[PDB]
Parts: structure tokens; sequence; C-alpha cells
């Protein structure tokens, strides 16, 4: 069993190398086909795109410290090493939401008191190897395994719902900054970018996300029909969003007076604010000492984002790698944190973000590459995440092809991952049999061995602990929402089984 | 009354988007009035007087086409349009009353699937190309550009380029489109209850259609075309028209030339009449008898397109309470002016698409693609080879073609004709192709 406590020390991590890296040569020679290249595509922009902004957010944030070169640089260097290095290769390694937050208070508090958020950050790095270092000797990534799937579906189902709402709310504030309006100030300055309303831009948007969702689901569901040769058909559905974002791309860039807003990479490999800092950070202080108090402090938010990072990653895995998804070769959870927690405290000395892996993009990297025969298999390798890194890192580069890229094609892309992400969720499943009649509900064991309005209480606390969650993510204290995650593993264990027999809640809630 | 209701909504929608088009196409000297009306006498005199109260009398795609062509060849010749239709409808009556004489059990035998399924194809090619060609109308009268004249007067009609008229008014076509199929989909989902779930269904274009008006409606600044509704009972344009159009012209005197010709055209619109009839004898004679006299009031025809004693007479005062509403339904003008054109041409290219399904060479043309492992059981299938099923297709997919030019060369007015062409086709020519075996398989009357 991968989650199991061993009396050696670092047993998790040894046994983890041993049960992977015996398929080393097949997961280099598994990525030779063309739904590898397609994901690789798909993932590219799925990845580059949040990169992008998060690293435009983080700079306006804070004072230009950590922008989006650092990002992306990050991003590539840690997805490279976790391709190579990591025991479930199909995650892929992301900055997130709650990093953003905790970025945002970290240098607020820094600013308060006084202090350097840089030299902050890399003894929060410090701090967070450290804890790592302690935690994987001691086996502690076992705790995953009280994990079940209550919570890892309400987590999966929580951020899915987010990724669509951010998606829509992204179209809307598109919509806000050009109001549809009778007469707009012509020649209107776009330097820095467009300074007031413009005419076309949001229906046009609107439009071309609307388009690229559409073609998306329709190509999708051309590589689940019947027409057209199977080996042909398989190809091409498997090139599906790559299509979409091509002949979206092209009806922009046909239209040649309407502006839409482009994918912009930052102009070079620099550090965005050169003056406020170099490449790599002294942990004594860049321009002041550090106090030693802080040296000693750093320990609780350096332990908060590691809750952080450990539960996303580690949910995100045990999501990632269920038996019900045919994953053969297998899967880490105590070296895949080890990586992932160590390269963010080592990327921190170097001034750069701490990422994790991410529920949606891993997700959909996952899906992209699963082969339906139910799911026949799925094509893990170390290629495709390998290639999504290089791009990611090389995307400076690739200015003159980014730059011709619609945000709205993109928008409609994330509309569709997290549609799609939606599928393989069993309290998705149930909540759509809310509107379904009982006659209709599917053969699944959880709906015969439960009366219909048994389930639906469960599926009504269900969604009673999804609307608490949104509700503290809204608040200002969204730095918690992990932790009140954690009170659902109780919920399960103590308060559930007081309103519900064992059989019930083993068919609804099974591995 | 639940049944009054979802007769009334489905007529009222193409009631306007029929009026709307034709308004569009016909300078207006055709419009929502006129349709409205005409339906309105007219199904009252079919529920009173007809046969079969069931079939509903009220505008349809070939006979847009028709009078789209006819319009257009009235141009041409720089003859008024609406006296050639009296001429038309007088040529109408007259071949009505013939037809009691002779009768023609006959003709209805000889008309065969094979026509039935190509003119439906052709009607629902000739939506979809429409919904497109409007669109495309849209874009060009009002282009994507960076700088737009913000003085463009719009009393008339806007004289010059709109910011936001043509994007928004795809995303009105579109969304209605997606929401009719996607209410279409719901009728036949397992969500909702049964009974609930179907009354949507049933109301899908209605729903879609007020979705998508409201969605403009809170839209202020942006302008799309609307319909447009006469405030009263009067007609479409008074510099054109009047209640009673006057045979020997309104405005020039009416050529003798064609008083003598409309013979032809009246023969068409028979042609017309009587094969949308068949695909859906006594009813068919008052269906044109009522157009022929429509005509001379600048009424348009109207075929039966749709299809113990107690309950007759149910039927009988529920078609004429369906014909009264649509009939007041004028007196409505605000909320109809409300509608765009936007919604009206998503729900024409809903029509267009949704007609396509019970269409058999839809199925064939589809099956072209398919691998012969995914054909269906359908004995067409089985007991014919893929080869000889798709040169079927091909020369169905031929007669199409060369009734579509028909259509596109300045000889429109033949398209009728030409489509009765494959009546010979199919019982003279046909058979030295193929087996009767295969004929009979590839197209039967079940
Ligand atoms: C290289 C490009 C290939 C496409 C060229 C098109 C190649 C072509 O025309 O013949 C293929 C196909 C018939 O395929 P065909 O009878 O040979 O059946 C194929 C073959 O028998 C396989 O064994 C089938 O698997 P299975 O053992 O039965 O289970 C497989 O189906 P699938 O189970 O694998 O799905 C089939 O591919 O014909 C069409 O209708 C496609 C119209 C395409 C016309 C569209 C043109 C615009
Ligand atoms: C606004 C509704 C919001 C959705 C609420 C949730 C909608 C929802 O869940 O519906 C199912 C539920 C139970 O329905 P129920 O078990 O009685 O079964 C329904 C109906 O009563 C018949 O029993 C079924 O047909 P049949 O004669 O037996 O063959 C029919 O199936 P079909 O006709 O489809 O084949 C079913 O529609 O309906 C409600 O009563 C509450 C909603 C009432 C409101
Ligand atoms: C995938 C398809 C998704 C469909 C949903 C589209 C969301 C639109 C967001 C509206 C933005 C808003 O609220 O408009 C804010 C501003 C006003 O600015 P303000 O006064 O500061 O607020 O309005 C405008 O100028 C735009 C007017 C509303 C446009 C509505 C378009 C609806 C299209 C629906 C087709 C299905
Ligand atoms: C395909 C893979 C993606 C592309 C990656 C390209 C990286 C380019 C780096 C800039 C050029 C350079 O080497 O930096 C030159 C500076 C000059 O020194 P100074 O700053 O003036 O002092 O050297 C340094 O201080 C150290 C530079 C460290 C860069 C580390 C970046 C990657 C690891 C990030 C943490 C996980
Ligand atoms: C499946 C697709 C459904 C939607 C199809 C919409 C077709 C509209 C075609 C108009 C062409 C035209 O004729 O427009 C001509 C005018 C004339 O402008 P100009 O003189 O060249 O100056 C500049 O240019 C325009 O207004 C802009 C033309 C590009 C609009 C592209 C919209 C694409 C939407 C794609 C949604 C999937
Ligand atoms: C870099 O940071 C400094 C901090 O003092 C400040 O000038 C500003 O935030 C940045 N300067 C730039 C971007 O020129
Ligand atoms: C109204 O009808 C007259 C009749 O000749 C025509 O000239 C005019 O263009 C029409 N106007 C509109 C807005 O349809």
């Amino acid at each position: 069993d991968p989650l199991q406590q061993t009396g050696q020390l670092f047993g998790g991590l040894v046994r983890d190398i041993r049960r992977r890296y015996p398929y080393y040569l097949s997961d280099i020679t598994d990525a030779f086909s063309p739904q590898v290249l397609a994901a690789v595509i798909f993932i590219y922009f799925a990845a580059l795109s949040p990169a992008i902004t998060f690293g435009g957010l983080l700079g306006e944030k804070t004072r230009n410290q950590m922008g989006v070169s650092e990002l992306l640089i990050s991003t590539a260097v840690q997805g490279i090493l976790f391709a190579l290095l990591g025991a479930q290769p199909l995650l892929v390694v992301g900055f997130s939401g709650p990093l953003l937050v905790f970025e945002e208070a970290f240098f607020s508090f820094c600013e308060t008191n006084g202090l350097e958020y840089i030299v902050g950050r890399v003894w929060i790095g410090f701090w967070l190897i450290l804890l790592v270092v302690l935690v994987v000797a001691f086996e502690g990534s076992f705790l995953v395994r009280f994990i079940s799937r209550y919570t890892q579906e309400i987590f999966s189902f929580l951020i899915s719902l987010i990724f669509i709402y951010e998606t829509f709310s992204k179209l809307i504030k598109i919509f806000q900054d050009h109001p549809l309006q009778k007469t707009y100030n012509y020649n209107v300055l776009m330097v820095p970018k467009p300074q007031g309303p413009l005419p076309n831009t949001a229906l046009l948007s609107l439009v071309l996300m609307a388009g690229t969702f559409f073609f998306a689901m329709m190509l999708r569901k051309f590589k689940n029909s019947s027409y057209f040769p199977g080996k042909l058909r398989r190809v091409i559905g498997d090139f599906g969003v790559p299509i979409s974002i091509l002949i979206m791309v092209l009806v922009d860039f046909f239209i040649q007076d309407t502006y839409t807003q482009k994918l912009s990479v930052p102009d070079g490999f620099k550090v965005s604010n050169s003056s406020a800092r170099g490449w790599v950070i002294h942990p004594l202080g860049l321009r002041s000492e550090f106090p030693i108090w802080m040296m000693f402090a750093s320990a609780l938010p350096a332990l908060l984002v590691f809750i952080l990072i450990f539960l996303e990653s580690q949910i995100t895995t045990l999501i990632v790698s269920k038996p019900e998804r045919k994953m053969v070769k297998g899967s880490g959870f105590h070296l895949d944190l080890l990586l992932v927690v160590g390269m963010g405290g080592v990327a921190a000395l170097f001034g750069m973000p701490w990422l994790s892996a991410t529920t949606v993009r891993s997700v959909t990297h996952a899906n992209a590459l699963t082969v339906m025969g139910q799911i026949q298999e799925v094509k893990e390798q170390r290629i495709s995440g390998l290639l999504v890194a290089v791009l990611v890192g090389l995307s400076i580069l690739m200015e003159p092809i980014l730059s011709r890229i619609p945000l709205a094609v993109l928008f409609g892309i994330f509309l569709y991952m997290g549609v799609t992400s939606l599928s393989g969720i069993q309290l998705f499943d149930r909540i759509l049999l809310l509107f379904k009649p009982p006659k209709y509900h599917p053969d699944v064991p959880y709906v015969k061995r439960v009366k219909t309005w048994r389930m639906h209480l469960f599926t009504g606390i269900q969604i009673i602990c999804l609307a608490v969650l949104w509700v503290v993510k809204s608040t200002p204290a969204s730095l918690a929402l992990p932790f009140v995650l954690i009170l659902t593993v109780p919920l399960r264990r103590v308060l559930l089984p007081l309103i519900f027999r064992n059989v019930e809640l083993q068919c609804l809630d099974a591995d």
C-alpha cells in the first residue's frame, strides 16, 4: 500500500522511488503518440495563461518585487525538475489563488512591520525545507489516507466551480471595462492599455469565448461520436482543443480593426523590478539587516504555506490517481510533496515563487492523456509535463506567436476545462440526480442500497459544506479555507455516522 | 385551453418570423400585419367551414421563397408586385374551380417520398442560407471598424455603421438558436417532472424568444433591428398599398401581357401548395380559394402547412379561438416592436435545422461519412449495398444542387416546376439505374 507507516525513517520516499523509477524507460517511450502532443499543446496554454495572469497580479500587489518573469522562470524550472524526478509526472505545478492571497498578506504584514518582504520569503522557504525534511522523515503524508471521497470530491467540486465562476468574472470584467454605449470616445490612448470604453471589444470577446467553448465541446463529441474513420476521428478529436484555438485565433486575426486583449509575455529574462532586487537574495538582507526574531518567527507563515501546499497537492494527487482512472504505473505521495516544497523553498532562496500542484490543471492534463475504449488506459509519461515546462520557460522568446492569441479564446478553453473537470465526481452526479426523478436514477450501488431521500440528505449536507467553504473563501479569512476543509474529515468520521447507517455511508462514500 | 395556448403560440412565432422576413424582402409591401390578419381570417374560415380543423393554415417557407422570386421578377420587369399577385390569385381561383370538375386522386399518389424529401431538405437549406445571408448583410451594413460616425441619423434606417449592432445581432441570433435547441433537448431529457419538462419543452420557441427579447431590452444603448408592426390594424406601408389592391394597377396600369401570363405563376403556386399539403382534397380547394381571394386584399396565400362529433366541434372552436387570437395579436404592437429581428432569425435557423431530423435524405447524407460498421439496422442499409445507397444519395444531392442553381439564377420562379421534375426521374429514369428491390427499400411510403 502506498499509504503505510514503515518503521524505517524516510520509508515512504525510498518505497516511492523503488515503485516508480523502474518505469523510467517506459515513461520516456510511451510519449510517442499524437495524443501526447495534443495534450502538450493544450496544457501549455492551460498553464501559461494562469501563470501570466498570476504574475501580473503579483506584480501589482507587491511593489513589482515578484512579477511575470519570476513566476514564469519558477514554473518552467520546477516543472522540468518535477517531470524528470516526480513520482506522479501527470501533475503540473503552478501558482494558485491561495498562494497569491498569502503573498499579498505577507507583503502587507512585512510593510506594516518594516521588514524586507523578499528576505522574509527566503526565510519562509528555509523553514519550509526544514519542515518537509522533518515530515517526510517521519512519513507524515500517511495522514492523507484519512482524506476520503467525501473531502476529495468536496474540494474538487469547489475548485472547479471557482474556476468556472472566475472565468465568467473575467468576461464580466472585460464587459465593464468596455461597456456597450451609444458613443465611444475615438482615438483612445492604448499605450499602457485601453484607457477608455472601446467598440465591439466586449461583444467580440464574448463571441470568441463562446465559439472556442462550442468548438471544443463539439470536437469532444466527435471524438466520442461514430462519424468518420476511427483513426482519423480520434486523431482529430485528440487535437480538438488545439483545433478550436487555431480556428478562433484565425477568426480574430482576420478581424483587423476590433481590439481583443492578447496574451502578453515579459520582454526578456530579467527580474521584473531590477532596482528592488537581484536574481539571488542574500538571506541576511538586501538593504537592511533582517531581525533575528523574524528569522525565528517565520515558522508560523511557513507552516501555513506548508499546510496550503500539502492539502492542495496531496488532494490533487489523490483525485488524479484514483483506481477508476486506470493508473497502473502508480503514484507517489511522499516524493511528490518533498520535490514540490523543497523546490519552492529553493526558489524562495532565489527570489522566485513557490508553487503547488494545481487541481484543474492536473486533472485536465490527466484527462487529455486518457484513452477511452470506460477508460481503457492513460498514457502516463514524463515527456508531456517536461515539454509543457520547457514551452512555459521559452514563452518569453515566443512573443510573436503569443501576441496573436486572444484572451477570450483562452477564457473559452478555461470554461471547457472547468466543465470537463466535473465529470468524474460522484458529488456532481448526485447533485444532478437532485433534479431527476427517482425513476431515472442510474444503476449505482449508492442509488439502490440508499433510499432517494437519504442520499438527497447526504447531498444536501455536502452542498451545505460547499456553501460554507465558498463563504469562507469570499471572506477576508480566505487563508483559513484549507483548515475548514480539514474539518470535513471529522464530519465523515464523527458526526455523519450519528445520522447515517454504516451501509449507507459505505455505499455513498467508497474508494 | 392548454391546447389552444400551445397552438396559438406555435402559430404566432412562425407568423411573426415569416412576416419580418417578407417585410424585409418585399420592402414592407407584404409585412407582419398582412400575415397576421390573413392567418386570422383564413383560420376562422377553415375552422368554421374546413373539413379538417386539425390542418392549420399558415405561411410556409416554400411560399416565402416563391414570393421572393416573384418580387424579384416584378422588379426586373418593372411591374407592380401586389397587382401581379392578385392576378395570380385570379388564375388560382379559376384553377380551383377547374379542380372541382376534374378529379385529382391519382395526382396525390404520383408524388413519392423522393420529391417530398428533396423538397423538405431544400426548404431547410433555404432557411439556413437565409439566416446566414441576413447575418452577412448585417455585418456588411455595420462593419467592424475602429471609428464610427456618432451623429448618424436612424430615422429611415441607420444611415451609417453603428458600434456594436452587428456583434449584438450575431449574439442574439446564436443565443436564440442555442436556447431553442437546448429546450428541445430538455423536452426528451430525464430531468424535472415529466409533465413540467414536457410543458417547458413544448414552449421552447416562445421561451427562447422571451429570454433573448429581454436580453435585448435590458441593453439600452446598442441598436438592433426590430420587427416593424403598424400600431393599429392598418397596412404595412401607407405609401405602398391599401386594404383593397385595385386590379389594373395602383400607380401604373397593369400590363395586359401579365394579365394573360399570370397563369404560369399561378400554376407554380398551386404546385407548391399541393406538394406542401401532400407531405403533411376539399381542404386544399378551400385553402387555394381563400388564398386567391386574399391576394386581392394584399394578403398572402397560406398553405395547410401543418396537419365523435363533439370532439370535432371542440376542434372547430379551438381553431376558431386560435385564429381570433392571432388576429388580435396586432393589437399587441408594443411587445412585438420590442422583439428584435436577430431573435426571429435565430428561431428561423432553429426551425431550419430541426426540420432536417425527420427527413431520410439527411440521414443518408450523414451515413455517407459514417463507416459501414455504424450504419443503422434500417432496411435500406441491410438490403441495399452501401455503394448503391450512396449512389442514391449522390443523385438526390445532384437534384438538390440543380434546384439550388435554379433558385440562384434569375429563372427562380421555375423552382416548383423543376421540383415536380423529380417525379419523372423517380418513376422513369431511376429504375434503369436501380433494381425494383433497391428502389423500394431506399424510398418507400413508410
Ligand atoms: C487518411 C484519412 C482517412 C480518411 C479517409 C476515408 C477512408 C474511407 O473512406 O473509408 C473509411 C470509411 C469506412 O471505413 P471501413 O469500412 O474501411 O471500416 C474501417 C475498418 O474496417 C476498421 O476495421 C473499422 O474498425 P472495426 O474493426 O470495424 O471495429 C474502422 O471503424 P472504427 O471502429 O475504427 O471506428 C473503420 O475505419 O469510409 C467512410 O465512410 C469515411 C468517409 C470519410 C469521407 C470524408 C471526406 C471529407
Ligand atoms: C521597484 O520597487 C521600488 C521599491 O522602492 C519602487 O520604486 C517600485 O515599486 C519599483 N520601481 C519600478 C518598477 O521602476
Ligand atoms: C414603404 O413602402 C413604400 C412603397 O413604395 C416604399 O417605397 C418604402 O421604401 C417603404 N418603406 C419601408 C420603411 O419599408
